[PDB]
């Protein structure tokens, strides 16, 4: 019996799937066009993480400083996301991954947020890759999140407030139950972290590519991973 | 009249100055030859920001995780800090700089803690270029003191768990009235961010260069700028 292990320890990667607009653009078409081919890059980077022993692979897909994007744009991602979920959810299931969406999730429409809940309680028994989409999701928001959590035990007589440490409030972020992000993978050329796991990411290794979200494939992900087994 | 107008609206860079064991053990050289040489990146490096008009230059002196490190290595770490403030204080003053160290202050020895003091009450008039020393400093002890005073005013009744939001949690970390950091420049070519900053660095440029801290010129910083302009 033998595992796949990631070079050099590895055991989450987040990625920033930059570029789709991009992408599109380069080939004279609108932007939606390049994020539901972004979609076909999500499935080969989840399929590579959990084939190659990753525990955890953390996917930015909407920021919470997207909303000032054009309204027609933002409806066509709301309903990407809701075919994308209803095209893998099947396969990730058998795949034995755990699905987790981190954001806030109060801003979607109903139809959404029950294919969210729906696909996180069918997969949340299962033990392989944990795959979070971070979608209306910030750093700073997951932080303040945790702080409110911290302030009304406060409030209630339930903590002091000289007691509040690192170690707690780690214990009050996204993901605080995983592996600390070991990589961050950007793709699209930009060199900006962008609002994404501000708290997780402070002893990451940063990888930054030219290569648009939509083309990033296997060879891609393995040239990260060297870089971290290098790095 | 024309000031220096940084290019494409830069205004606050930080530094890690890393690289500075490295560059002493390539010449089979102690550690703290390397940061006594690092003094002079850093003259060099200030004279370059308050020369071209960048409001604020903040550089990571010292980790809240460097205290790992040999015994001996961290005193003359300090000494060389002293030592550093007394050469340059009286021309941070004529050159009109404010001086201000950002960190927990309260883990130094005496005759530093009041070397800063000093420092920073000589310089808090100036107005021209802010320069921030973080030593002893971690991103997210930063942000934990920041969510330590939102939880005494919770305790007092001042405040509302409710109420906690990411602007009035940016009100209370280091430097939050300055600019937001702009760009991040790292030497040495490790590329992590190693707890610096997280909150601040949202949404700023990250610039990893392989050339060592000791080493770091002012053409080496026009080509971070230049690289910031284009990118
Ligand atoms: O973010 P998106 O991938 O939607 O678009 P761009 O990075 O290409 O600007
Ligand atoms: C790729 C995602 C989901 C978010 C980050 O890209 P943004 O375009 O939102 O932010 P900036 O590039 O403006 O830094
Ligand atoms: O941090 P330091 O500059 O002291 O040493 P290295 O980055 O070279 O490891
Ligand atoms: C250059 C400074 C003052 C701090 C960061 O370097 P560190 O060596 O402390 O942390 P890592 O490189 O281990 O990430
Ligand atoms: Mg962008
Ligand atoms: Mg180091």
């Amino acid at each position: 019996l033998s595992e796949k292990l990631p070079a050099h320890g590895c055991r989450h990667v987040a990625i920033i799937m930059a570029g789709n607009g991009r992408w599109a653009k380069k080939q004279g078409k609108i932007r939606a066009f390049g994020h539901k081919a972004g979609a076909k890059s999500v499935r080969r980077a989840v399929s590579f993480a959990a084939n190659n022993g990753i525990e955890a692979l953390t996917l930015y897909a909407f920021s919470s400083e997207n909303w000032n994007r054009p309204a027609q744009e933002v409806s066509a991602l709301m309903e990407l996301f809701v075919w994308a979920l209803d095209s893998e959810v099947k396969s990730l299931h058998r795949h034995n991954v755990r699905l987790r969406i981190i954001g806030d999730t109060s801003r979607f429409n109903s139809r959404l947020q029950e294919r969210i809940r729906k696909s996180e309680a069918l997969t949340a028994g299962n033990t392989g890759l944990t795959l979070n989409i971070a979608a209306n999701y910030g750093g700073r928001w997951d932080i303040v999140q945790g702080v409110r959590q911290l302030a009304e035990k406060v409030q209630q007589g339930n903590l002091q407030p000289d007691q509040i440490d690192e170690e707690m409030l780690n214990q009050h972020v996204c993901m605080h139950e995983l592996a600390p992000v070991d990589l961050v993978i950007r793709t699209g050329g930009e060199h900006r972290i962008s609002n994404f796991l501000l708290w997780q990411i402070a002893y990451a290794e940063l990888y930054f590519t030219d290569v648009l979200w939509p083309d990033f494939d296997e060879q891609d992900f393995e040239g990260a991973l060297n870089a971290f087994a290098n790095r």
